[PDB]
């Protein structure tokens, strides 16, 4: 099950998949951290890069395709 968001864009429209609790928790602990609350995206440094996807190996809620 998936809850997700339509945001209008002009006369088009994007469909964006939520977050859940656990990963917004690892997003907020990270410093480089930034919430575009327009795109409903979170944004971080590549300097917190390999902080990130150590939290989310621990995550049994959570899995994060490399880039």
């Amino acid at each position: 099950f998936l809850r997700g968001a339509c945001i209008k864009t002009g006369d088009r429209f994007r469909v964006k998949i939520g977050y859940n609790q656990e990963l917004i928790a690892v997003f907020k602990s990270l410093p480089s951290r930034h919430y575009d609350s327009f795109t409903k995206t979170w944004d971080f440094s590549m300097s917190d890069y390999r902080a990130l996807m150590k939290a989310v190996e621990r995550l049994s809620t959570v899995s994060l395709k490399p880039l």
